[PDB]
């Protein structure tokens, strides 16, 4: 089913249980990127608790950059 350019699609989870990056990681992630961008082995060590693949994989993730829009807010401590 094909309705528009882009590949439309949506990511439903709640009860699936694993791994999830912290606006904390996902900082890191790009701070890396920066530097190591394409050295990966590195990256993978930058972040912290992350593998060079998902690594990869987190980055092909992110929204689309825009030019100027009001973000979320950081909020409480996150437990």
């Amino acid at each position: 089913g094909s309705s528009g350019s882009s590949g439309t699609l949506a990511k439903s989870k709640g009860a699936s249980a694993g791994r999830e990056w912290t606006e904390q990681e996902t900082l890191l992630l790009l701070e890396a990127l920066e530097m190591y961008k394409d050295d990966w082995n590195k990256v993978s060590e930058h972040v912290g608790s992350r593998t060079q693949d998902e690594c990869i994989l987190h980055f092909l993730r992110l929204p689309i950059e825009d030019p100027y829009l009001e973000n979320s807010d950081s909020g409480p401590s996150s437990g």
